[PDB]
């Protein structure tokens, strides 16, 4: 009857999707929205698409990161998952990873080069997830595994390194005219400095509430272990396992790192040495 | 300088990742581990290629299920506790997304010919975009109810994107490799989804679709039917029960008997399914 006819039109056409449907799906993403080329020389408009790709990937990974860390704030406003819900926020971020994958074919149609660009995109997203996976495992299975400094730096080369290397590698492949080593050291300085300032700025220090194995915390645990300081080693673990928002307890942990282990000075010195490798 | 030398070797090499590290982040996926052949008797693909299409579709389907269960707050899958309740929502979201990109990587094992490779990756990308558009609408309607009450036509379009996505992904990759069945695979997909919604209630008559608050095919028919017939009290009671997110067995049976005797949504759904099967069989 009339029904068969409707079904018939439906199954012989592409799936139906409107601009109004698209706006519903983008609500969690729009909420978060609120120089190297001097060397590579890419045509200003090819340069725009790379910029759109990087922005899509960065903002989407942040939406997922805030759910994985149970975070209340980002860029000074309530997090998207607390407004639209965890379900809609996961699906929207994941949708945008595939929208970014689609902009790659707009960079070129040369079949050989296209394949290399997709391989770069695939490899670095695999590295970002392997690094984020290990950082989460250490935090959520604590005190099963306490990483060493060497293990921490390998995690950062995967995690933080992934999107820095992604941006740089796409640009070098497209250049009409390798700084990877330089971009790798830049990502390492950036991550250790972030961990350092999260504590020094407080002195909200949310890395303590989250129980993160940050660069300063890694130094402190291995220092107390090496010197046989049993009670202090254990006190650091107890406070991290509390998942606390209590300002007085966070200050107590910060005091151990400053007065017992000298971990803040140690980290300051480490960052300085890394910066010097470039300045000399 | 012992440092500077170490730092220099680190930045001049690829990132370090061990087999022990691979095993730790695979825990959520290994836990869930515990149509193609048919179709092939038309496409005639070689067995080596057929096996690769199969690993790809399995990777994508199982990873999708890990995320769907978080999105639905589901306590059980395949008779066992869900991965997010065992390993935590954080590791489970990360591991599922990691596997989406490992599946992408497998596509390059299907051929060494550049033009064919570009078509396979395009098909992959198109159907994952469609899967996410349909799941996005299904989640929005349920989480923001009663802001939007979908009609039968809006539901069917949501299913063509969602359930149609994986059925078309399998068939389209096979057709691209053969040395169209799409309309047929679209209808099989619609039949599959409406039958799943129907049986979840009929079997109870644990009807977890009710606990979840889902705008299922029978619930969509009931809300529009009560609106059309002016049954204001019954329309509002259906909404109230879905918004409770209840596990009470008497409350779930009360709603199913409203669809059986008051709106006749269960009989409507059974006949709708029969008519779609006839369009095929006949
Ligand atoms: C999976 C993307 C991770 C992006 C960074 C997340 C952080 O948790 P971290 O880099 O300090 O570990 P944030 O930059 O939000 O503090
Ligand atoms: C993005 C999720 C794809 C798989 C969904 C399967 C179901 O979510 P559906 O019945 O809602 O289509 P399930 O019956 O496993 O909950």
């Amino acid at each position: 009857n009339k029904m068969e006819a409707k079904i018939d039109e439906l199954i012989n056409n592409d799936p139906v999707w409107s601009s109004q449907n698209e706006s519903l799906i983008s609500k969690p993403y729009n909420h978060i929205l609120l120089q190297i080329n001097r060397v590579m020389n890419l045509p200003k408009d090819q340069l725009a698409i790379v910029s759109q790709i990087v922005e899509l990937l960065h903002n989407s990974s942040l939406l997922i990161d805030d759910i994985e860390d149970n975070a209340p704030l980002r860029r000074g406003q309530t997090t998207s998952h607390l407004i639209f819900g965890v379900p809609s926020t996961i699906n929207t971020a994941n949708y945008m990873y595939f929208r970014a994958m689609q902009l790659v074919s707009q960079l070129t149609t040369k079949e050989p080069l296209y394949h290399n660009l997709i391989t770069i995109f695939n490899e670095e997203l695999i590295n970002l997830h392997r690094g984020q996976g290990l950082d989460i495992y250490w935090r959520d299975f604590l005190p099963e595994i306490i990483p060493t400094q060497e293990m921490y730096l390998n995690m950062v080369m995967n995690k933080t390194g992934g999107l820095f290397r992604l941006t740089l590698r796409l640009m070098e492949a497209l250049s009409p005219s390798s700084l990877v080593p330089f971009i790798n050291l830049l990502g390492i300085i950036y991550q250790i400095r972030d961990d350092y300032l999260n504590l020094k700025d407080f002195q909200f220090a949310e890395d303590i509430t989250e129980g993160k194995l940050s660069f300063p915390i890694v130094h402190a645990l291995n220092f107390t272990k090496t010197k046989g300081q049993t009670e202090q080693h254990n006190e650091i673990l107890r406070i991290l396992l509390l998942r606390t928002s209590d300002k007085d307890i966070k200050l107590k942990l910060i005091q151990i790192l400053e007065f017992d282990t000298n971990s803040l000075a140690y980290t300051k010195n480490f960052i300085n040495q890394l910066v010097n490798m470039i300045k000399n």
